[PDB]
């Protein structure tokens, strides 16, 4: 087994119960070691809910009905020691995540030292003007600010998206459109820590 198998194999019910611990440890006997080839399962869970599981052993892909998606990673702290990355995404009423870290031993650790949410700013097109029509009419829309984020399955990067422009009204989207931009955002894991490119 993998270090992210082992992790997963240990991880306290409590810290994600989205099956039952026996439910994980006997959903992982079926799948045997996980390797390169992603291997899918699904349960209904004892505990209320259909759960999927995409198991690899490089990056776990949970769905669930009730806290969205669960993505979950190693990455490396030194190179030899490392840090477990979670990405937590509801994808109903508007997909907005959370990244957690914790140690190989289920620690929870401050994600600011690691990451940093960008401002709404950051996805700004260029010569974006603070006093136009279109950025005061807007302004009040642009909060809560939800992002998605999608940490690689391969590398040890993520590109995060904002998903206010799906929420604004038709009338609003053109007025939008002239300064907020779709295109994702991307980092790279560097040195301990999650670095715009």
């Amino acid at each position: 087994a993998g270090e992210l198998e082992r992790c997963f194999l240990a991880m306290p019910e409590s810290v994600l119960p989205i099956v039952t611990m026996e439910e994980r440890n006997d959903l992982c006997r079926r799948a045997g070691h996980l390797s390169g080839f992603t291997h899918t399962a699904s349960l209904e869970s004892s505990l209320g809910g259909t759960v999927t599981f995409l198991l690899n052993r490089n990056f776990i892909r949970i769905q669930t009905s009730t806290v969205g998606e669960v993505f979950m990673r190693i990455l490396p702290f030194s190179d030899s020691s490392s840090v477990i990355c979670v990405v937590t995404t509801v994808l109903h009423p508007v997909a907005d995540s959370r990244i957690d870290f914790y140690t190989t031993e289920w620690k929870p650790l401050k994600t600011d030292r690691f990451w940093q949410q960008p401002r709404i700013e950051d996805f700004f097109l260029p010569h974006t003007d603070r006093q136009s029509y279109a950025y005061q009419a807007i302004y009040a829309s642009l909060t809560p600010s939800y992002m998605q984020v999608s940490l690689s399955e391969e590398s040890d990067t993520l590109s995060i998206r904002q998903t206010v422009t799906e929420t604004l009204a038709e009338e609003e989207k053109p007025l939008a459109a002239i300064f907020l931009s779709p295109e994702p955002l991307v980092y790279r894991w560097q040195s301990g820590r999650f670095v715009r490119q």
